[PDB]
């Protein structure tokens, strides 16, 4: 039996990050651009975006454009966006933004104020679907396309990939594509680690994301009522963290979404939050590709 | 590439509103009359009523009554209505009415009553129903249907439009009537704007509603577990956009609908939302088409 | 067009209810007992049950027992009755039972004891299902059957009905059958009304119930998270129909199931919420029996 | 008619436990381990799983992998359990694992931890997957090898057993075996009970457990929305059993899954549940298997 997953991990004794200035947590806000590159029979998909709106029981509709759908999306690239980086830079707070490449495409300018902020630009796909099912010779198409776009939207290619809705091609592919030096697909850990599994033999850095810290939750069945809940569940995450940190520091991601928390009624709790965080001595607030030039620099890859 | 969405609008531009009395912010309170206009088999429909009731994991009855549904619904003419009417009444706050004329047809006492109180009577359709697969012909056709409806029924036409839930034609349509001076059929913005594409060429405004702060999230998945989570969701809104409005002031919508925030439970929690935005000086508390007619001298169309 | 339902009900102008002790609420507790007469293979039916549990994603299945589903029902009629039951003799407040007549059978030392205590036995159907679909011909059969069954138990016949999933038919059969002073198959007013539609000619009252202020909602899709949500709940009820009881008292009704409010981490706000209800003066505590023999005598029918 | 189901129970004469120390609450912290046995085509099912993660809308995949659950689960066993099995140490309280023995056999190391910890190792089946339709003997050939394969590991055979989605034969099964002291496969009773139904004669307790206290409820439709309406849950039932125990003593059951309170933002308020349930005298925080020699030690079967 040649068993695939990797149930054990670090096991008991979880490496020990070192973070800059002695930080007892590294926070990372990703705010994922998404807007514009979703599913549409406009980009040429079967049917109507379905995930992720406040249209919490929406299902797709097959060869149909639904306009509330639609309208629901077009907040985050109009409204949301500028009010969220607005927040970023008042507290001078780094971004990664995980962008989608159709999404970029169809909004070069908020993603030329982006990278002239200083925000780093990651990978989020080509398109942003499912490709649970989606052919290998389709999939690597899409992950070249985007990297060709962003390359010529941000003038350098992306470090850092993030699809999300995987299939189980995904991780392997962008591990082959070699140009990478992390990804985030998957919700396994506290902390970075090697890829284990990277015949390239180039060491991979994998950098764990989060469905539950995600502000993806105030739109799905299981899901805050209200700001204050995610604020109330960040901080819990916080001060666990924090306080485990004492001895053995870890990370916490942050997931954001223009057309969720661009909502006022929302971005309130995110503001409250960040008061909470930096409220706090040694927290260091950064970028994922700062995450894995550290992890390059403390625990190389032997 | 003739993309038809605007995935930019103001950018990070948004003009300022010059709202009157140097307000901070606007607010639209909205509430929905759509009882006695909704799915029925006795209105002719192929099945009975699922969306926005206490019964929350209702499906439609295909050439079947729901009798609970039926009375869920009653409610709100027969009781909720009143209730709400009273309180808005207690704070002097004017309402926009998005009235279903099938609706107002069937309760016309309710509708004089709202059009003596002086707040605005708004066109949400000649049916309360699902227009995503409606032939152009028949939709247009219930359009006009509306107008005639809820003139005779106030005394003067309609100047505004919302279906809710629009097909790929609601819009166009309503626009290529050429007598409403505005519609509120997108969730893409926090302020007004001229519709981009009016091929008629006579200036419509947008005014954006809400799938958020809207108590119709009582009654779905993703939803409010008591009214307090919804109070505070409107602080919150609240707080960010009249912090905003020190530079930029922007409008939110709440909107309402009889059989739910006419429930005495629900009830409170608007009250105190009330209370708190009277509470603050510098808020506009206005209708719709008082918007419009404002966008008009303030920010005419070129 | 002869449109069957009442939207306007008394409009405006309810009329006051003179409730006892100058009361400025009423208010109604009722216990549901369904536990042992609900869907099982074993009581005949084509399916096991789905409805109210703590399998909150749970569906029916085709000829099968569903042993966890039998099992958290059973807490009902094992554990959670003589707690609740407990609860309400201890700040002597009456009960109305809308008791499944099948249910009752199985366990007739509870229904004795609650006879015994002076709660008032009201009929919620021979069998617990839904009865959508059901021929007229075999509901009218369950309904003589219920009360044959329940007056053998109790010793007089029952003089309320509530089925709850009823069909077109339900409440025609009920009135039909003249025996019945009231029933509470409506969520429409938040007053009693006398039927506008019996052909008997008898006056036939109406005590519409809820499905909102319902402990149901802490098994349903949208629902209380804590018991302290349902408490904050029933509180704001009764403030906004304590307040109006100053010039116009209503009622509130309260519904509750063993299975649920039954374990201990619910109770808890149960017993709040009676305490919170207990600490205002002129508050009627009481059965529905007792409201029907009330609006007999102080809003005859005309 | 021989209806199989105990509908009555102890009825109003629960007995009186005698816990040890003379407490008025006996708690059971369970930790259920699961992650390595749950659905997967790589251990021959047929789907992927959807049951109890971030995930909250996934469904099984037919024939696929799903990358993203799978990673969801490894959370668990990298690094959820380490961080539970810590809280426990550090506040000194004793846990029963219901152990999955495919989960124990991908993980070794973290069940001979726990062994050495003194925490109980209960069977939670051969595979985590749902029973109701597996004929008997293939779910009795199951059984068996969980016995197997949970002796050879820990040293000893499992006395305890629970599979949580059983189908009709599961219990009768277990019973069958002759070498349980006790099962868990019910929601029925605040108390531990001798089997009614055990034709091998031998005495076989009951020790219910739980779907309401229960972590579960995180990921489920209706469902705790940040740790603190988990803490507020778990404290209401503490206080409404620790007051009756004044007089009649009863046990609670907090049901645990590494995957998900083994996330820092869900941790927390486990942890504020511990320290309350710690500030209050006469507490017996006990093993499942403690429970049960003290049940037949006090209460023996007669």
């Amino acid at each position: 039996v040649d068993y695939p997953r990797d149930l054990i991990g670090y096991g008991s004794n979880p490496p020990h990050p070192h973070w800059p200035g002695k930080a007892r947590i590294a926070l990372s806000f990703v705010l994922n651009y998404e807007e514009g590159g979703e599913r549409n029979i406009l980009h040429g998909d079967k049917e109507s975006e379905a995930f992720l709106s406040e249209m919490v029981s929406a299902q797709p509709l097959q060869g149909e454009r639904n306009m509330s759908m639609e309208s629901l999306y077009e907040y985050g690239s109009r409204a949301g966006v500028w009010r969220i980086l607005k927040l970023f830079k008042a507290f001078d707070i780094p971004l990664t933004i995980f962008a989608v490449a159709m999404a970029a495409q169809r909004h070069p300018d908020v993603i030329r104020a982006m990278v002239a902020a200083g925000h780093e630009i990651c990978s989020h796909g080509y398109r942003w679907i499912d490709y649970q099912y989606m052919d290998e010779a389709q999939e690597r198409e899409h992950m070249l396309e985007a990297i060709r776009i962003l390359t010529e939207l941000t003038g350098e290619r992306p470090l850092g990939w993030y699809t999300g809705r995987t299939g189980p091609n995904t991780r392997r592919l962008v591990m082959e594509e070699g140009g990478f030096l992390y990804d985030c697909d998957t919700y396994d850990d506290d902390l970075p680690y090697w890829e284990p599994n990277n015949p390239t033999g180039k060491p991979h850095l994998v950098i764990p994301y989060t469905l539950d810290t995600n502000d993806m939750r105030f739109t799905q069945v299981q899901g805050f009522n209200k700001g204050d809940d995610f604020f109330e569940y960040l901080k819990d995450a916080f001060d666990v963290l924090y306080a485990e940190g004492a001895e053995a520091p870890k990370m916490l991601s942050i997931g954001l979404h223009c057309r969720l928390i661009g909502r006022p009624a929302r971005l309130a709790a995110l503001q409250r939050f960040i008061e909470y965080a930096k409220s706090h001595e040694q927290v260091w607030f950064t970028r994922r590709v700062d995450i894995a030039r550290h992890w390059h620099a403390t625990h190389p890859y032997t």
